[PDB]
């Protein structure tokens, strides 16, 4: 492209998306057009995540996203304090509205009031339910689309249980459905962890989050969150059943909250880009071959034309029968070696050249998006050794980008390291007293010397505390080793 | 149910819907909540539709349907002039925004600019993109969920095309598509038709579509559309490129439009729903067959219930082998009689009862949501026999709403027949002047002797017109045989 990766990120990136056809820029701010190559790869997430749930028995439907004042002024339902920002609807045209109704403004607000509806009895638990839908914002700073943007796609899913085992395992249960989407889909390595009491949701007791690193900006970058609820809403809202082990007084409904954004793509596109543009994980990429008719000349027969042609759809349809994505850019407006650019750009994994003298040789040259290695591959080994270049595509992404986690996560047991690592790129592990006011400390003084911010505390820790081991502040004893970092 | 279909079709309707969980009432009006028995069926719906027109090269996207009046103002886009009602978003809380912003308005405000964009040479033809999304009106009467609502689901198409032939044939292409959902998923025969110049959409040239007939209310309803909008629009917002054939004057694009909503569902519900409540197409259920212990005693073995148990699970992991969308309900907390109700009122097309009795006899009973036929079938027989069953059942709910079709569609030649057919409760296709005026006239006298509509003029009519027929407003020679009933 027109901008190196390792020189203008930022320009890099944006070129990429554009060029890519993934997004287009649209007449608001932080609000994008997502383009069909882009949309791809997000229903491509949403087949598989779609299935996985469905084996645990949560259940799509469709909420309202909208709500009027009659049902808040009136309790109804309740908004919460930590949930800015409520944008209202007031004119129909320039006719002010009887009743005004509020957009968003929390997935909370719209549904737990019939949750409470439904939940009348303990046959009637557990209630899980998905929905696929899209939710807006209102602050920013200067909106990279896909990493913080105004406008996203996401799911959120709502449970509700009768026991906290029962809600206690779907979250770890989901937790891992996403750390599934960005390592076996996307090829991306996430560190799983809870995060601390500062950085947590506030309206549950305990957030887990996957968190994937970026060793382009040197950031790391949140991919997904499961959250317990606990009763928090369940009481809030009396979401409540009767249990004849107590027979009884009134038990409350122990809640889940999980949600899956876009923003995967650009973790995608930022982890494994290239300075010749995209580069698409097999698993996901809405054309994983691209068949291309290479030698046509001006001299060329034209029963040969024909019968390249004829060759081209003849490895496609075989293609098709191993369930393998696969175009053929048969266009005769375009040079080859233009549609060769073109589709690289965009990332497809194999590129698949087929020429009159391979041709003639019973043959084709199979081309890799990631190494940009060529092999000479028979026609008669298509679907065997195509599908094993995509496999092994697949599984070279992702060891290459594990070997930049395991290389920019390492240990700092103080406070000196601690500043000398982040600042050579790196993501930390440090001991930590675990203290909101700590946390806020670090941050602060790591930046001018942004901020370091906490990003989970990590199920799996590189190395063990130390009894007596302190808190990189040195004022208090450290809890757990916690991983830092600047973030998105 | 507490409301029979032929006395009380409101009431009948409405307890339908809530007690086989497919709807909740929201506090919004025309506003509701999909719950997942219904979700599933618009999946099914989305599913098949979204696989036929990827056949023909239209691909998904997203677009942000809202827009700011910095771009309105300074007409960056249009806003048409048939297009009620842009309801505008003011205020982030209690404190107005800098940029107010718009929600809905049209689908063609927000994407035909960046279709302009797009064309820059012939090169960039087609575009045919799909999304599939949620809209929403602002006026009602008594909004029915699903038959007129103020807020529903649905899928629009917007393809450009450098020909016009190119554009017509999608346009067929697409109607059909949706004939098939209506007859193929949903087993509801529909007529298709182009719309009278009254009815037409008025941004486009001509618009086609399928109508279908509800012999409950004695109405008809439009099932989906497909419009071509010619260069109405490729003018109004410059989409224009240049073709060597002639270098060159600039060209437009020829545009079409396509859209089908969650309607569908409500007229699956008013079709084929019986007095024991809903009744689904086995094309569409999420759950075709559902397995049920039936015989359970307060006396009976514990190792014969982990037995029966058994059984019921070997059938459905075979069921599933076979692709069929099979439930077992192994619920202590119900008795065999509820769970027989529970699904007959949710229209679960096969209920699969296992007895031990039977299950001595190395056998089983199926039972059809259609007829409420039970047929004992052998164990071994249960992949065919079932898969047999649930064919059977779609033809057969196909095969009874087409012989209400042919028998509520009759020809009228005069106006007094046409009033006296009409009030039978019939659609009816008579001799037509074509004329808007004549249409208005049409309803009016209809009415009060509420008025009759244009649906279609038949692609397919039920006789020829003789030359010399008269409109039946008695003024004018008749055009074209033109269907006319009362709608939704
Ligand atoms: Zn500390
Ligand atoms: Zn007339």
């Amino acid at each position: 492209l027109e901008a190196k990766k390792e020189e203008n990120l930022a320009d890099w990136y944006s070129q990429v998306i554009t060029k890519s056809e993934m997004i287009e820029y649209h007449d608001i701010s932080g609000c994008y057009i997502l383009r069909p190559w882009a949309y791809a790869i997000w229903e491509a997430i949403k087949d598989f995540f779609d299935a996985e749930i469905k084996k645990l028995g949560v259940e799509n439907c469709y909420f309202p996203m909208f709500v009027s004042q009659s049902a808040l002024e009136k309790e109804k339902t309740h908004v919460a304090d930590f949930a800015p920002e409520v944008a209202w609807v007031t004119r129909s045209g320039k006719t002010e509205l009887a009743e005004p109704i509020a957009i968003r403004p929390t997935s909370e607000t719209v549904m737990y009031p019939a949750y409470a509806k439904w939940v009348q009895s303990h046959r009637d638990l557990p209630i899980k339910l998905n929905q696929w839908c899209n939710v807006v914002r209102w602050e920013f700073k200067h909106p990279q689309p896909f990493l913080r943007t105004r406008e996203f796609l996401w799911q959120e899913g709502h449970s509700a249980f009768a026991t906290m085992e029962e809600a206690a395992e779907e979250v770890l249960q989901i937790l891992d459905l996403y750390a599934q989407v960005y390592e076996e889909l996307l090829a991306i390595p996430v560190v799983k962890g809870r995060k601390t009491e500062k950085e947590k949701f506030a309206g549950g007791d305990y957030t887990t989050t996957i968190e994937a690193f970026i060793s382009a900006s040197g950031r790391a970058i949140q991919g997904g969150t499961s959250h317990h609820l606990g009763q928090n809403f369940s009481k809030m809202f009396e979401i409540v059943f009767e249990d004849p082990k107590i027979p009884g007084e009134k038990q409350f409904a122990y809640q889940n909250s999980w949600g899956l954004t876009t923003r995967t793509i650009g973790v995608m596109t930022m982890v494994h880009g290239d300075n010749m543009g995209l580069v698409l994980p097999p698993r996901v990429a809405c054309v994983q071959v691209v068949i291309i008719p290479c030698g046509i000349t001006n001299a060329l027969s034209e029963e040969d034309k024909e019968a390249l042609i004829a060759k081209c759809n003849d490895y496609r349809r075989r293609l098709l029968s191993v369930n393998i994505r696969v175009r053929a850019d048969l266009r005769d407006n375009y040079s080859p070696g233009w549609k060769f650019n073109h589709w690289e750009l965009k990332g497809v994994p194999i590129r698949l050249e087929v020429g009159p003298r391979d041709m003639k040789s019973c043959q084709f040259v199979a081309v890799r998006r990631d190494t940009g290695e060529k092999l000479t591959v028979a026609e008669n080994e298509a679907e065997t050794k195509l599908q094993a270049i995509l496999e092994d595509i697949q599984v070279t992404l992702f060891t290459r980008a594990s070997e930049d986690l395991k290389t920019h996560m390492v240990v700092a047991n103080t406070m000196e390291d601690f500043q000398k690592i982040l600042d050579s790129g790196k993501i930390v592990q440090i001991p930590f007293c675990g203290e909101i006011d700590c946390e806020d400390w670090i941050k602060k003084t790591t930046a001018r010397d942004m901020g370091a911010k906490s990003l989970c505390i990590p199920f799996k820790p590189l190395c063990e505390l130390q009894p007596g081991a302190k808190c990189v502040c040195g004022k208090n004893p450290a809890k757990y080793y916690t991983l830092f970092g600047r973030s998105y």
